[PDB]
C-alpha cells in the first residue's frame, strides 16, 4: 500500500477548532489517502471500536447466540441512560453499551481473547490489563491504518471466524443508508488514558466501490463528539464519495 | 380477529388523488391495521416484489454464489438506463433489474420454482405461464396481507432455505437507515396485466419492535411511482412509527 497525503483535508479540522487524522482507502484502486501520514500510523486505545472484534469473537464462540438474544440489565444505574435497560446486539452496538461487552469478555476469557486477537492480527495484539477492560485502559493499541486493514478483512469475510459471525456483526455496524450510499461503522471515545481521543471507523458502500475509513481526533471534552462523524463526512463530500 | 380497519388513512390517498391500501403489522402486539380490509386481502401480480423469493431461491440453490457475484449485461439496451450494465445482487435489487432475475428463474427451472413457492406458502403458489415471467404476466397472485405473512417468515429466518440465504436477501433489501429506524423493503410496478398497480412491501426495524408493511395503489401512469413510499411514510408518521 501506497499512501498519498492530502493536507487540504486539514481545513475541516481547523474550522472546527480540532486536531486529528482521517484515513481513506479506495478498495477498487487499492490506494489510501490521509491528511497526516504520521498520525495515521499512531496507535491508540481502541475504546468502543473494540466492540467490532469483541462481537465477532462472542458470536463465533456462541457466547452470543444471535442478534436477537436479550442481555439483561445488571441493575446498576449508569450515567448514560440508554445503558440502563435490556439490549440485544443491535442496540448494544448502536448505543455502545460497555457493560454488555464487558460481560462478553469475561465469558470469552483471556486465553481465547488473546488467541483471537492474534488470529485477527488486531493492532499490537497485546491484551495486557483486565480482561474486562483492556481495550479501555489496558495495553492494546491500534492505529487508523491498522483499523482499515482489519475492516477490509471483515468486509471480505476473510477473518478467521465463521462467515455467519462476520455477516451478523456487519449488520450490527449499520449506521446510515439511503439511495446514494451505505455506511457501516463504529464510534469510540477513549478517556481512561491520555490522550483523550474520539474514533470513527468503518466503510462507505457505493454501487461500484467501497471506501474504507478510520479517523481519530483529540477530544478534550465530550461536547466535540459529533465532530467525529461531521469531519469525516466533510472529507467524504470533498472527495465526491457522498453527495 | 387480528385486523382493524382504520379508514382515516384514506385521507393520505385522497389528498394525493390516489386509490390503494396500506397494511401494517405490529410484531410485538401481533395486531394488524389497514385502511381497507377488502383491498388488503385482494391478490395481485407481485411484479418486482417477487425479487425477494426469487433471490432466496437462487441463493439457496447456488444459482447466485453470493452478493458480490457479477451478472453481465446481455448487451440489449432497455428503457431503464440503470439496467444497461453489469450488476450484483445488491444493485440488481436496488435498481429492480428484471433481466437479471429472469435469468435466475430460467436456471432455477419450473420444477424447483414450484416446489420452493409451495414451501414458502407464497401467495396462491401458482406459477402458470412462462418460467421467466409468470410473476409479471402469469398466474401467481399475492395479497398485501399474504406479503406480510411471507415477510414475517423471512424476518425470523423461518423460510425453507438456508439461514445464510435469508440473511443475504435481507441485506439486499436494505433501503433506508438512520438513528431512528431501518427500512428493508422492495418496490414493485405491475403493468403487463390490468389493473396496473404499484407495490411497496417490507418492514421497519425499531429498537424494540418491528412493523411489517405492505401497500399497493392504482398506478395508471409511471409518474405516481413516488407515492408508493410517500403515502406509506405518511401512514407510518401518523401512527408514530417513524419520527
Ligand atoms: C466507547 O468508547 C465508550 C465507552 C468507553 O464509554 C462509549 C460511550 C460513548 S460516548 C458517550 C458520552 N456522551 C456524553 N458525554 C461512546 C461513543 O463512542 O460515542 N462509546
Ligand atoms: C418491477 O415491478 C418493475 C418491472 C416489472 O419493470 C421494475 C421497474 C420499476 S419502475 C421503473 C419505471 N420508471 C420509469 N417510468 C420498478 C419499481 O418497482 O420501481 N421495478
Ligand atoms: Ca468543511
Ligand atoms: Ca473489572
Ligand atoms: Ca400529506
Ligand atoms: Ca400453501
Ligand atoms: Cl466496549
Ligand atoms: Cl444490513
Ligand atoms: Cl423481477
Ligand atoms: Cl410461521
Amino acid at each position: 500500500k501506497e499512501w498519498q497525503e492530502n493536507k487540504s483535508w486539514n481545513a475541516h479540522f481547523t474550522e472546527h477548532k480540532s486536531q486529528g487524522v482521517v484515513v481513506l482507502w479506495n478498495e477498487n484502486k487499492q490506494q489510501g489517502f490521509t491528511n497526516n501520514l504520521k498520525r495515521a500510523n499512531q496507535a491508540f486505545l481502541p475504546a468502543s471500536t473494540f466492540k467490532i472484534p469483541n462481537s465477532l469473537i462472542a458470536l463465533d464462540l456462541g457466547v452470543v447466540k444471535d442478534e436477537h438474544q436479550v442481555f439483561k440489565w445488571d441493575g446498576q444505574t449508569r450515567d448514560i441512560a440508554t445503558w440502563n435497560r435490556d439490549h440485544n446486539l443491535i442496540t448494544a452496538m448502536k448505543y455502545s453499551v460497555v457493560p454488555v461487552y464487558q460481560e462478553f469478555a469475561r465469558q470469552i476469557g483471556e486465553a481465547r481473547m488473546s488467541k483471537m486477537l492474534h488470529a485477527f492480527d488486531y493492532g499490537n495484539e497485546d491484551i495486557s490489563g483486565n480482561v474486562d477492560s483492556f481495550w479501555l485502559d489496558g495495553g492494546i493499541r491500534i492505529s487508523a491504518t491498522e483499523q482499515i486493514s482489519f475492516l477490509r478483512k471483515l468486509y471480505h469475510n476473510k477473518l478467521h471466524v465463521s462467515e455467519r459471525s462476520q455477516r451478523i456483526v456487519k449488520q450490527a455496524m449499520l449506521t446510515e443508508a439511503n439511495g446514494d450510499y451505505i455506511i457501516r461503522a463504529k464510534t469510540g471515545y477513549s478517556t481512561r488514558i491520555e490522550p483523550k481521543i474520539g474514533w470513527w471507523v468503518g466503510w462507505v458502500e457505493l454501487d461500484d466501490n467501497v471506501w474504507f475509513f478510520a479517523m481519530n481526533m483529540d477530544m478534550p471534552t465530550s461536547d466535540g463528539l459529533g465532530l467525529r462523524q461531521a469531519i469525516t463526512k466533510e472529507v467524504l463530500k470533498q472527495e465526491k464519495i457522498i453527495p
